[PDB]
């Protein structure tokens, strides 16, 4: 387990974000990458404006945030970049919702999204089960899921890292069960159940905010919809964050091929004139309804949608040659 220097830390406390972007972080199409250095930040900007300038101690908060960054590997994808970026969509969610979730869940939700893919190698799930990792024989389903979660424990347990301490014992202990689901739930493969349970909560209108696991799909499919929404930015930017998360897989497959065997296409790189066609199928069976379910539950979502829906139509174009 790893920890933050003095440094680091004091730098943060320090920084102001600059005038001009107040307007444009609540854009949900807001994009994080011309701005490195001010990536804690910004997280910082987000956490102050969700939940003001004392729901957590200011030292403590940067303690965290910077450990929280030491701990995302040098990836391609799965990197500090995907943590805030994911991060300022689930900010964004929260602003255009501004009533419907309690302080608890704010907060809860705002870390769990940084440290939803926390110390990530670069590796699927299927990879680390298939040939035959420590991290695949602890942890059996949601392999990288519950190793994220775990990281996110640790940080906190550290020394004056826990954020979380003024709370109840029991406040403190639910908005770990907020943060441990949330985070679960962004394994890809548990979206399909729940979108689709989701689906048909709605359509009958037995969908209750009220009840306690239907609040909990509700989050999960914020997570999901905030995991990817890469899919959601101004087309420029969508097609680079195209190319780093297909460096990410080709690698993998590169490790599947050093051994002889096929990846399947998506990690195969010679497989690059299948690109366009394979985002068309992702949006189709994947963006596209989870963006269209939120809408329907959490109308002000929508400009999320009608980003995703796009996008999906340059993807077209650039398969049908224009
Ligand atoms: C923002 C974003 C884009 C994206 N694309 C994918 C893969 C989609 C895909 N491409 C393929 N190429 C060839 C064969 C199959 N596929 N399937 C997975 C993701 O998580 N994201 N996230
Ligand atoms: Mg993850
Ligand atoms: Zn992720």
């Amino acid at each position: 387990m790893s920890i933050c220097t003095s440094e680091e830390w004091q730098g943060l406390m320090q920084f102001t974000l600059p005038v001009r972007l107040c307007k444009e972080i609540e854009l949900f199409h807001f994009d994080i990458g011309p701005f490195e250095n001010m990536w804690p930040g910004i997280f910082v900007y987000m956490v102050h404006r969700s939940c003001g300038t004392s729901c957590f101690e200011l030292e403590k908060l940067c303690r965290f945030i910077m450990s929280v960054k030491k701990n995302y590997r040098r990836v391609p994808y799965h990197n500090w970049k995907h943590a805030v970026t994911v991060a300022h969509c689930m900010y964004a969610i929260l602003q255009n919702n501004h009533t419907l979730f309690t302080d608890l869940e704010r907060k809860g939700l705002l870390i769990a999204c940084l440290c939803h893919d926390l110390d990530h190698r670069g590796f699927s799930n299927s990879y680390l089960q298939k040939f035959d990792h420590p991290l695949a024989a602890l942890y059996s389903t949601s392999t990288m899921e519950q190793h994220h979660f775990s990281q996110t424990v640790s940080i906190l347990q550290l020394e004056g890292h826990n954020i979380f301490s003024t709370l109840s014992s029991s406040e403190y202990e639910q908005v770990l069960e907020i943060i441990r689901k949330a985070i679960i739930a962004t394994d890809l493969a548990l979206y399909f159940g729940n979108r689709k349970q989701l689906e048909e909560m709605y359509q009958t209108g037995s969908l209750n905010l009220n009840n306690q696991s239907h609040r909990d799909r509700v989050i999960g499919l914020m997570m999901t919809a905030c995991d990817l929404c890469s899919v959601t930015k101004l087309w420029p930017v969508t097609k680079l964050t195209a190319n780093d998360i297909y460096a990410e897989f080709w690698a993998e497959g590169d490790e599947m091929k050093k051994l002889g065997i096929q990846p399947i296409p998506m990690m195969d790189r010679d497989k690059k004139d299948e690109v366009p066609q394979g985002q068309l199928g992702f949006y189709n069976a994947v963006a596209i309804p989870c963006y269209t379910t939120l809408t329907q539950i959490l109308p002000p979502t929508e400009p999320l949608l009608k980003a995703c829906r796009d996008n999906l139509s340059q993807w077209e174009k650039v398969i049908r040659g224009e």
